[PDB]
């Protein structure tokens, strides 16, 4: 009983601080997932918009959200009162009669009669994920909106270890995440060598060169990048765009015409993963300010992983080593550590510039 109201209050304020992340995510879904119509593609930019707008400074975000989620509520609605109006005989003969809007140029903005294509449970899909995304944008509203806003406007031994683990991970995190989404971005751009993202090799090398210092500004505009390389693709893959003979302008470039039915997030599945890890990266920067903030912590312990812990300790016992490693093992053999790189990256190599990274 007394457990149940626990969970109950518990749950509530947990699902009040977090269905920004469901909600991002549906939209997500409802935005790479179907098709690349010009209403889905502005709902893939105005997310994508916002994540940006949250990445520049969570003050701005947090005040800004309101307005945020209005527009989108309302525009949401007008875009599944139109594609509703427009799936009809009568109405779409109207349309084409009076709007004078050609048929290629009326599929492609998103509004298609699927009752001529017959394809039933694409239209199923087609108003459930907006209306989903509106109920969850409305279940957002007037419920959430306030207790989150109170939450950011600054078993027992089971539930210790639980703290302490999600503390020690979420300080791990704060610590290495530059490095892991740099990581995961690498990855993804080293899979696509095309051209289109010789600026995003650029600016991601300017921002690994000095990192931390100048804020996070080099991940605003590697982020800003991508969702603009995003947006072209999607541009690309709608059906407006027109379009050493092994291979032609698109590949080379990277922004190529897809096969027609296949889902646009297929082929920027690792797009849409680094835009979410560089959101995952600057929440995670947000959070621990917040918490060190409201425990009285200066930026000062952002160097260190176990703060309680000092180097010196470490030989007490081999759960001391371990955080003595996890802490400054770089920061006492970065010298042996960077060889081994430099070793492993000409075992990978055994080329010109392996032998200048040799000398």
């Amino acid at each position: 009983s007394r457990k149940f109201a626990a969970f109950v209050e518990y749950l509530s304020n947990k699902v009040s601080v977090y269905f920004i992340f469901v909600v991002s995510v549906v939209l997500l879904v409802v935005s790479t997932c179907f098709a690349p119509n010009f209403y889905n593609i502005l709902f893939f930019a105005l997310w994508a918009l916002n994540l940006i707008y949250l990445k520049f400074s969570f003050r701005l975000y947090r005040g800004l959200a309101y307005a945020f989620w209005l527009t989108l509520t309302f525009y949401t609605s007008i875009v599944i009162i139109a594609l509703y109006i427009y799936q009809f005989p009568g109405v779409s003969q109207w349309i084409i009669r009076n709007t004078s809007l050609s048929q290629e140029w009326l599929n492609a903005i998103g509004l298609v009669d699927f009752r001529a294509i017959g394809e039933s449970g694409a239209l199923f899909l087609q108003l459930l994920a907006p209306i989903a995304l509106f109920v969850v944008t409305m279940l957002q509203l007037k419920f959430f909106h306030g207790p989150w806003s109170r939450a950011t406007s600054p078993v027992k031994k089971l539930h210790k270890l639980a703290n302490q683990t999600i503390e020690l991970l979420w300080r791990f995190f704060e610590v290495h995440i530059s490095k892991i989404v740099f990581v995961i971005i690498a990855i993804f751009i080293a899979n696509n060598i095309n051209a289109l993202y010789i600026p995003l090799v650029i600016l991601l090398s300017l921002a690994i060169c000095l990192p931390s210092a100048a804020d996070g500004i080099f991940s605003l505009f590697m982020c800003a990048y991508l969702f603009l390389v995003a947006l072209s693709k999607m541009i690309y893959q709608l059906d407006i765009v027109p379009e050493h003979g092994n291979i032609s302008m698109p590949e080379w470039f990277g922004l190529k015409k897809e096969v027609e039915g296949t889902e646009p997030i297929y082929m920027l599945f690792g797009v849409i993963v680094s835009i979410i890890a560089l959101a995952f990266q600057s929440i995670v920067i947000y959070r621990q300010r917040h918490y060190r903030a409201s425990l009285g912590l200066p930026e000062s312990m952002r160097a260190k992983v176990f703060p309680d812990f000092h180097h010196s300790h470490f030989d007490r016992s081999l759960k001391n080593a371990i955080q003595f490693l996890i802490d400054y093992g770089f920061y006492k053999f970065g010298l042996e550590i960077t060889m081994i790189a430099i070793g492993i990256d000409i075992f990978n190599r055994m080329d010109a510039l392996a032998a200048i990274q040799c000398f």
